[PDB]
């Protein structure tokens, strides 16, 4: 069985975080971008190796997660939002995928309220299948021109992970959940 | 001679985040109101502790965490910056002026440069000279927060507390400290 390690981005040097990029860009290929990466950056990634040559990885950074209960109390949870998480095409099938959520989720559990993350639609039984829940209600991004302005083609996509709601606090997958503003695609 | 270790937030044991709590609340100490809250500890998770034990007694402690920076330039056009953000720097009473707040923010810089596109903190008076000293520039024009309700939302309790380290601007941006700046949202102090 292979394990992940858990690298802060400011512990990675540019050749290792060059080749990670280059392998989750191959590993995306059919549309992973120069924000995509950037997306990636600045948190926690689990990094599996074979003779120097990446075969998986994922990453897990912090955001906010805005959310309003029915009595119009706000909301702002500590997020740890999934990102990138690829394993190398002649590798996969073998749990090199399950290996990296571990090492990501014990991320999650130790250190976010929620975690949260915007699937594809390969990936979507085996965040299921780990406990995520399937975001159902409206979607959007909080801008800094506009408001809250309504994401819908992420709104199949959102799984949450709820691990340290606040006291009192449960999550109704119906209403509507708002995501901090970045460039390039909000979820 | 001391050096602070770095460790995530999620390799913390329950013991050690409550210790380190408990140490930073005291270091903030100058009746029953502390000055250090419960939303001040919350903002200092999720991210890279710096910390530094003497014999198993923690005796410095600082984080950095993520945030969006949201600025607009000259040129109208708008950008959310990937921001190291500096929270709970701390050293026992006991054991101040003798290099371990500089080893802490030593750990904390090298986490924002080989992390982030710029650190920001904002500083309380006593030790704005400090941050002068090791390079961080002083924001000048007026500060706000983007808030889920509201629109942006002046903070002009934090207006001359922010300073900013500009480590990996984007191409051709160079931040007018004299512009508005406005933080992400968050519960208690947005800065
Ligand atoms: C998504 C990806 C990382 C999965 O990697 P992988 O090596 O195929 O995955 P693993 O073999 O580790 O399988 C992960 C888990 O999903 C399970 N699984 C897969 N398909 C399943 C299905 N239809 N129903 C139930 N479980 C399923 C496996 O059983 C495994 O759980 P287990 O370890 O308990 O058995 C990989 O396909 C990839 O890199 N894709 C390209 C990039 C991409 O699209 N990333 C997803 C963005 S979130
Ligand atoms: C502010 C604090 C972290 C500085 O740590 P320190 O270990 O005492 O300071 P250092 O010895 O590393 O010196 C760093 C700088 O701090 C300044 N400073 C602040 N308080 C100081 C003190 N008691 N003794 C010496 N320098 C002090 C000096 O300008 C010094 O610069 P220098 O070495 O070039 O002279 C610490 O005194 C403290 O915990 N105070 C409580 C308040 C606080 O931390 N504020 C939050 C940060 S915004
Ligand atoms: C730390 C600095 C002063 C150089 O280091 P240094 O002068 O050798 O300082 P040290 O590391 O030896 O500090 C230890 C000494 O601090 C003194 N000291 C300071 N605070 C003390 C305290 N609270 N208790 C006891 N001694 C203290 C003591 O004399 C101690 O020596 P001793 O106990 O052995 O007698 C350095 O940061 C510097 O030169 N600062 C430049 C200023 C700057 O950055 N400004 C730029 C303007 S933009
Ligand atoms: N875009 C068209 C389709 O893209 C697929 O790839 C999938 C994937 O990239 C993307 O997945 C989701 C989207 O769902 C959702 N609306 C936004 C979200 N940020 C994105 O996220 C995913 O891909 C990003 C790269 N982008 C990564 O940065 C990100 O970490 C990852 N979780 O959407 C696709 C499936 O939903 C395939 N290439 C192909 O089946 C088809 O062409
Ligand atoms: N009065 C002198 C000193 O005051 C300190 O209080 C200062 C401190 O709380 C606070 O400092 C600044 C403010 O400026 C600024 N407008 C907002 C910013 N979030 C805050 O931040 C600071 O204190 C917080 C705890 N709150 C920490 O959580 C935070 O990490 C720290 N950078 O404002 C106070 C005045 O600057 C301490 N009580 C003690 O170190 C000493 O007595």
């Amino acid at each position: 069985i292979h394990t992940a390690r858990l690298i802060h981005t400011s512990d990675l040097d540019q050749e290792t975080r060059d080749g990670a990029r280059r392998m989750v860009i191959e590993a995306f290929r059919d549309d992973f971008t120069d924000d995509d990466w950037d997306h990636a950056l600045g948190g926690m990634h689990a990094l599996i190796s074979h003779h120097g040559a990446l075969i998986a990885h994922g990453a897990v950074v912090q955001r906010r997660l805005m959310y309003r209960g029915p009595d119009g109390r706000g909301h702002a949870l500590r997020c740890g939002y999934v990102e990138a998480v690829a394993v190398r095409e002649d590798r996969r099938g073998d749990g090199l995928g399950t290996a990296v959520l571990d090492a990501l989720e014990q991320v999650i559990r130790g250190a976010y309220q929620i975690g949260a993350l915007s699937a594809s639609d390969i990936a979507r039984p085996m965040y299921i299948a780990r406990g995520w829940l399937s975001w159902e209600g409206p979607t959007s991004v909080l801008t800094p021109t506009e408001g809250i302005v309504r994401t819908p083609e992420d709104d199949r996509s959102l799984f949450v992970l709820p691990v340290d709601l606040p006291d009192g606090l449960e999550l109704d997958t119906a209403r509507e959940i708002t995501c901090d503003w970045r460039s390039g695609d909000p979820w």
